[PDB]
């Protein structure tokens, strides 16, 4: 079997470099050469008890694209004290009696951990447990870099925004570190900087970092500048207006940047990149987007089915 | 490949009468000899930012049926906007690179057309813009109304209602319009009488069309009725009851009716047509019904499969 | 053919001993012997016009495994008691015109039994009509007893709880009465002992039956307990707490009964069965829940496949 | 004792020349010297089934400027359809125990006239029944005109708007053609047109009106213009489409009226008078609203006070 | 003194046979002769955390036939669980300091008293705390009884409906109780019982009490008949079924009541009285509902009022 | 006449130090000598068009306690739109030919300034524009505060809270900063520090102050705490947990605190004061809202009497 087969996909942090690179190689396989009846007779449960349709329709595609059936549920802002009745533990516990994968996607942190300890030998894979793990979104943030760098080692990243909040730039960086010779900038209105003991991890692995206050800075020399998205309830609607305008983004500021570089987003964006920066070489936020299919594919696939064909 | 491959279906203007047989003969292949497996490894997405609930489940039927995969959404009426962040572009933008087409309806006039100028190479299938466009309405429509006379050429056709808001009827109009020795009737409360650019269109093209105020006048004659949805706000509440009992039909109004006509209704009706005409031999608008999963797969299968097998 | 071939199920009450095996030896086969293809090519239409998702979950997943397409909706709060324009009649008039079966659940009772009416020869498969019947519930039921006790006659019963208005024990109770040597037991508060028609048919047909107040009296003795869901409504809440604590069950109540005894549930519990209770070999709520997508299964598998391979 | 001492105050139907005579005259009166103590002792009910805010502020403020003392309600979307159980009949004969009269408004036409029938000696005022009558509104309307001209005989009095439901306007003119040598104008959006028994009745006392499209033609003979209120469902966007300017009354419009003109309004508006009227020596429908505190403590100094001396 | 001077009205069971009867006194008084200035200058507070209209204006009736003022607020079917933060504590703590007394309505048993913990010198009178106590309910209906009787001892008083609910029906019984020679006569439909603590109540102070089914038993010998309110989930169809008519009295049935009988209910009455009996002498409901605001008058001016001379 | 006769009362900033005085010198003279009859004969409006019950009921009894009139209306979540047809302006328009003042509660900032353009003569006092003002707030502040330290001049004062959104400490200041010598000392979460502006106008008029993170730092040396509410939105759910312990007050916070100092609360409160501070000395809240109906008994009397007797 190969290393991830009926494995829990939970958290970036539970997974090797070896891990990575097997994700990705799949990715990219299956990108190549689809296999559009892989799972053929598998059943996969798409369990979105928050609300995400980007996230709910990426995966499903990805279900179907290998032939698995799905079912599954999007809840609606829940409701009053929960499900109220079910535990989620006992919701789990049924489930992982009709199919082969489960799917999930809640508001509380550590839920998908948790259905681990209730589903049996069924795989739980991790679609968003509150501001806690991500890990497709991070997979196909990984992968979209890859592919249009041809490394992951020595690369020049920005990271752009709500960098306090912003749990997409954390995984994004921790799952980045795990790679040699890159080096990071961070782009934050400073009461939103990025939190430290990302910065301690950084300093104790030896990894150049530095924290800058606009994108201008640095721009000529970046390979990748991933935005994040910067809230009107977070920062207050005063000293907003007064910084807001470097963490917006048009085409031009993109004068003097490098031919291989291109600019991520996890999507969806409001302002933060006008939609003149869409029609240049750089903006590959949709191609990313795209790739989500093959990241969760991959993922599918290497748990599912036990040895995989490249 | 046959003239409709990868092409977008958004209105029925931009059908030639080429067009709409192309489509109808392939409803009849279909109807006859069923392909199980046409559009096996595709997969549609079914986007109803508008719940329409009878419109969903027959495309999506139509989708199984052709042996697509099929995911999607419904969305909730407005806690205020369904989206807020996502513009329209962007969704589609997105969801552009997961699917193979995609069937949209939308509160928004001009919705679909939006969608086609990001979707790429993604087909797109109007499946209701606002008060603008239904095409697969209007074409099931025909292709119930030519099976059943066996000829879409020199026909008697009546339509009966709200013919000011009945976008239903204008589109059937229009379309009936692109074909030969054709003779209308127009039976309205007269404060909503059928809006005039349609019959100028009329008159310039020489199509015989006449007035009236009771069904009465013209039932002896008629090959098909083709009844709307009188509304209890549109025309206020003592108004109604002086001139309702017109704009209803009974079995009783049918004495002298041709042993060809049928009774047609894009559906749902509420008290219009009363249950006693449903047992004759007119009653259609359960066929025609029917008929949508026909018209629909027809669509899918011209628009998704390069080269038609008749 | 099967005799249930192309038949609607109902009612609990609609079907013979021989009918009861027939399903729950097709579970079995079923069970030991998968058959994922025994639908392809078939439609299913899932119509919740009152949501239900554990439920819906488990029918869908049914469809799934044996290759069925799946297509539905579920309604949201039957905001008020209906659809407002069409009657349900015309709703099973279009949907019988797309699809190979209708499995629904519903508000009224009656309604499954009213689809039947307007179907034509598309099957109908009650998933609950208000509070008259769900016989998958009690199939699944039947099918887990026999499967853990080897037989469905002679066998000592307990049912615990709101048994005035647990419809799920009064099915199960009617259908376990078609069997031979069986012996009840019927725990509740006194204001909802269980209704007297049943042991009218019960003394009728030589039914062994005793009314207790609290489990311990017969715990020793029983093969089946099986819980219902007392409500915090239904008594009010100051009653409730001075005779709740014997309607809950916990691992130390269980030190004298049988080691062939199974403690079930339909589900979902609240606080009526502690967790301790999960990790006993009685615990069998969880498996009785996996059993319902193969006595779901059977059931599609007889009414849409004319003859069954066992 | 005074004619209406005792009476109930339901319809403008109900009362004669000389009726309308005394509550104006006793308006006038109590508006040039106040009687705060006139009801000192009285404790009166407002009882708003229907909430209106303008109308409950007008009435509860006269109650309180004649000394009353006031207990009530406002009334709201009401959950499952009402007091439900609990009759009108049984509100009204509990209420009227405590009170000393009651002054209620409700949603259905003939609730005020029900009230009586259980309000022992206890009068009600009608204070809006559903579409039917508003006597105070009419009252308070008779009054501005009167004060303003001088006269309730030989005025010439325009009517403007939506004549087929403005109930204003059917009761003001059949309160004016009490009167003699009033001349009436009505100005309709063709639609809309005034009902029929009103100008029958007209014809029969011998009353002179002229009907007309736009106030152009009526404006320089005019002594009052009247507006009604104009709903978004009363009208539609396209019969506001070549003439609703008409229907925006402009200070422009008012170049050539006779000094003395007064253009009145129930209230409230939205768009049909623009606001640069409000600044002329005609608009007068604001101190119409504040003339109505007069028209209702004359009404309930009337009919609570047994003889009344000015 | 007076021995209520300042006192908290909370709970039936706290008031001894003289309070009782200096209560009636009262009551008694003002209704023959009223003091609409007994308490000028008075700031009442009306809080009604719970909507109950009928109760609210009678007992704000009653403050302002007083001459007190009053303020406060009826409350709302509660989004989001409450004031949620602000206890009732805090509430209570702040309003004390505004007003002179509170009357409170609340849905929790115990919030009166509560109240009084936190009001300081401002006394509280209950005006309904959940299921527990309604004393001013109970007040007018011991002055009814007493002033239609001539006397609370030496009577015959039938209770009838829901006798296991009824708090209506307990705490008269327990007031009449504190009065010598009283004989009672319980009907219930054999269902909904009385609280055995009261019937115990009863036989230690050496009562007699007689059950039974219907009214016939009893009619001939009753000098009360006190109906209780009636709910739909209270009772079912089930048990409406065979003997549901004495549930509702008819003229009919009162043909041999003894000529001082009177028939009381506490209101509002849905079906269980017909209102044919309403034309009766017996029938005193609404007489009843009007009683009450001299029973709160009463409290109100004994509570506020240091030594009320008659 | 007294400067503030027929004056409107919007903005703290509207008045000078001598009006302040003048407020409170009033509030403290009604306090001691109360004039129950000083507004007989006027009539007052309360418009609560968003419902704010604790300020209602304050204000109310403010104009009860003066003997005046009180007719108004408290809106209803103001139900999606607002009020849709009429404007503002036209409601202020109408009212104030009703009424002799309003006073208003709007959720739109400037909406009481807007009134005051279409009120005439009528004085309006804002009760609350949104986020903008609520003068008789700040003037209960510091009426409670001079009457403890029987001065407002050179005063050790601490806010805690929510700093950034908290507009009651803002105008506070705002006040404080027109008398001499006063000391502030600020505590909050970092991303919530008091707005600059403020500091700004602090420094330009020679004001001392200090920002801090824990109350500890200066509880020893101040004369007043005034105490905000923070919210578990604003900050999020695991920084909240994280530095929420010093933003609670416990009565072990006190132990070196002032035998002068008084804790001050606008309220309500939830946690951040715990209750074991009630007791002590120096809570105060509850006295600073009673002197609430003081202030506003002030504020009434000045406006509408136009010379005071202290």
């Amino acid at each position: 079997a190969n290393p991830l087969y009926q494995k829990h996909i939970i958290s970036i942090n539970d997974l090797s470099r070896d891990d990575l690179n097997l994700v990705l190689a799949t990715a990219a396989k299956l990108k190549a050469n689809p296999q559009p009846e892989l799972l053929k007779h598998k059943v996969i449960a798409s369990c979105f008890f928050e609300a995400s349709t980007r996230t709910r329709l990426s995966f499903e595609t990805s279900m179907h694209r290998l032939g698995a059936s799905v079912v599954g549920f999007s809840d609606s802002a829940n409701t009053s004290l929960g499900k109220k009745g079910e535990t989620l533990a006992d919701t789990i516990s049924v489930i992982s009696t009709y199919v082969d994968a489960i799917v999930m996607r809640h508001p509380q942190e550590g839920a998908a951990r948790l259905a681990t300890e209730f589903s049996g030998n069924v795989p739980v894979l991790n679609a968003g447990d509150g501001s806690n793990q991500h890990p497709t979104q991070t997979l196909l943030d990984l992968f979209t870099i890859q592919e249009t760098q041809g490394r992951l080692d020595n690369l020049h990243v920005a990271m752009v925004g709500d960098l306090e909040y912003g749990r997409t730039v954390h995984s994004l960086t921790q799952a980045l570190a795990k790679f040699d010779g890159n080096r990071f900038y961070f782009i934050a209105p400073d009461a939103l900087a990025m939190p430290q003991y990302i910065l301690d991890m950084l300093d104790e692995k030896g990894i150049a970092w530095s924290l800058h206050s606009s994108i201008e800075e640095v721009m000529a020399e970046v390979d990748i500048l991933y935005m994040t998205r910067v809230q009107k309830e977070r920062l207050d609607p005063s000293k907003y207006a007064n910084v807001k305008a470097q963490f917006v983004l048009r085409a031009s500021d993109l004068h003097n940047a490098k031919a291989n570089m291109k600019v991520l987003h996890p999507l969806p964006r409001v302002d933060e990149i006008a939609t003149d920066v869409d029609k240049t070489p750089h903006a590959w936020y949709f191609q990313q987007a795209g790739n989500g299919i093959f990241a969760r594919q991959a993922l599918l696939a290497l748990v599912l089915n036990r040895d995989l064909v490249l």
